[PDB]
């Protein structure tokens, strides 16, 4: 018994919610190809540990833009799951603090932007999008602040939806006793009006255009080629990190693996660098950590565990990585990051 | 040597801003006949002590909105006050915060919500300001989140903005470098400074008022009453606190002076929700009379900003302190332990 395997939760599922519904969170827009070497790319690198290291003092626990987080498993701009949850949200938030790092959500992640934080004193990270116009957006600014929605970052890769037919081939709607709680009362109703932002506004024109704008950081994100990346690093905003809609969005989009380096290359220190790939067994989120990571990014894979274990649920999950990968780190002994490296990692490709 | 009168500022801080600047803060509708009835107001309410009692303590200790402001005497959301100081609304809530009540800024800021709230630690209220497309008025309210602005001051009288005459022939120029970072530049897609006079819905009503309570709480409070047909309303409507005013008299004038215009307005809404009334205010002599009247605790504005203006973080802190300091004689001589034997039972004023 008890909670070992990480996909352990992936059995418990198929019998804990609606289809329809869960349809919204883990489900690969397009032909399923990006969900598998997500799980598969990792499962593909190897790592030859590091011999007879001594141990005394471990850094897990880190530095970031400040901060000493004991897994900077951060998470990813959520979305809809109020109909996956009965006390709240708070969950992802109580977290945050017990399975520390950066929380990041969205706007259809239907919680009160004051509401979930009920329970501590850290910062925060907003879902951005270039919303079609700008009393759409522009006001994301008008939220997300230092002195509370601490950081930024605007989706530079996303102005439409990624097509996956699953709920999308029956009847959902969404539950009734919610809309976007988030986005509520707004110049809405709020049934369409939201989805009525989905427009090609792909440029810098309005990215720097913005930082004139906001005080606030913006870790810019989806950057899966450095091929107009070194651009999205000649212009831009900051921590920019490369992501496919969490294995999707365009499924047959590589795993964001790949443009690791090749953007940690066209970009480097600077304004940041990331990956936004499925990372399950505590060892998975270590491979690209070492060749081109600073946190430990995520969102959904809280997801089983945000739908059926409460706050806790999710804490737990960073733990099965925190425990798990540290248990890595001083397996093979380095106790940091700047000895971790990457002739240790026993990358297949180089 | 050192020199004390909260207004001897005005004065000063006179010649120390150009022409637009002082006007811009000194003016009022028009004749600007409320003006002086915003002062020469409370001097028709008569004291009325009580004597021979122990002072050796007193307690201007709040608890408004369930928030113990530490004195009864708050800050009211002045414009671009970044003018009067490139600081200003950043160096008032860290003021104020040390001065432990609330700094109350306005959608009209310099200093962005995002901005001043790097200040830290200390209680304060934001000014909504609804626009005639309200998806950047809902992100803006919902900006105000879990960083902490409490409650809302949602200006009640303000759709068309009264007439200060000064403004228009001084033409008010919007200094080309300095912004309004509170919005600083939206837009839908397809500006700043007339951005902000460029948006504004003239038709705000007690069904705008219904929406915004779905989008937050933040305790909606009602600024800008000076009757009772939209204080009743004012309960009928789910709400606390009320912010009763004229706007500085900066609305519209002839209208009553806060204080005058209060009894009828607090006796209206009874035991309901608590009443705050912000203006003419700039002594705890007078600002004693109000919280006779019935207004728990009161805001402030002009003097608030002929301090950063004159002395940096230094001038609203004496504003705070001479203020604070000035309802511990007032408090005490009136026989009063405490707000609690305050009211306007222990009282004298001129139209009755
Ligand atoms: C420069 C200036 C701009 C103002 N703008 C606003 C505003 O944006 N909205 C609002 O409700 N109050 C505004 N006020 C008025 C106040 O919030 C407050 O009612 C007033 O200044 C208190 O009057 P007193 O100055 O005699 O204390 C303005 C006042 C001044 C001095």
């Amino acid at each position: 018994m008890e909670i070992t395997n990480v996909n352990e939760y992936e059995a418990i599922a198929k019998q804990k919610l609606p289809k329809m519904v869960y349809d919204f969170y883990a489900s690969g827009a397009e032909d399923q190809w990006t969900l598998a070497e997500n799980r598969n790319a990792f499962s593909r690198i190897l790592f030859r540990p590091r011999i007879l290291i001594d141990v005394t003092n471990i850094d897990m626990t880190t530095t970031i833009l400040g901060f000493k987080i004991s897994m900077p498993i951060m998470i990813a701009p959520t979305a809809m799951q109020k109909m996956a949850h009965p006390e709240g949200e708070y969950a992802t938030a109580r977290a945050a603090s017990a399975a520390g790092t950066i929380m990041t959500l969205s706007s259809w992640a239907t919680s009160s932007v004051e509401e979930v934080a009920s329970t501590g004193p850290g910062i925060r990270f907003f879902q951005l999008y270039v919303y079609k116009d700008r009393n759409v957006v522009a006001q994301l600014v008008r939220r997300a602040e230092r002195a509370g929605f601490k950081a930024i970052a605007l989706t530079v890769d996303t102005p439409r939806l990624g097509r996956r037919e699953a709920d999308i081939k029956n009847r959902f709607v969404l539950p009734p006793f919610l809309t976007l709680k988030n986005f509520e009362g707004i110049d809405l109703g709020l049934s369409s009006y939201v989805a009525g932002q989905i427009d090609r506004s792909l440029s810098w024109k309005d990215v720097a255009w913005l930082q004139t704008i906001t005080s606030l950081p913006i870790l810019v994100k989806g950057v899966i080629t450095a091929e107009d990346a070194r651009l999205a690093v000649q212009h831009g905003a900051a921590g920019i990190i490369v992501s496919n809609h969490g294995a999707r969005q365009l499924d047959y989009v590589p795993a964001t693996i790949m443009a690791l380096e090749e953007v940690v290359k066209a970009a480097q220190g600077r304004i940041p660098v990331f990956l936004d790939g499925g990372v399950r067994r505590g060892t998975d989120v270590f491979k690209a950590l070492a060749l081109g990571a600073a946190g430990v990014f995520i969102g959904r894979p809280v997801v089983f565990s945000l739908a059926a274990e409460g706050e806790a649920g999710v804490k737990k999950v960073l733990q099965m990585m925190r425990d798990e990968f540290e248990l890595t780190m001083a397996l093979s002994g380095c106790r940091s990051l700047k000895e971790i490296s990457r002739s240790h990692i026993a990358a297949d490709w180089d």
